[PDB]
């Protein structure tokens, strides 16, 4: 999360 890529938790890649 808290972003734009990949998979996290929400919204983000990870790194």
């Amino acid at each position: 999360l808290l972003g734009r890529s990949g998979n996290d938790r929400l919204i983000l890649s990870k790194n």
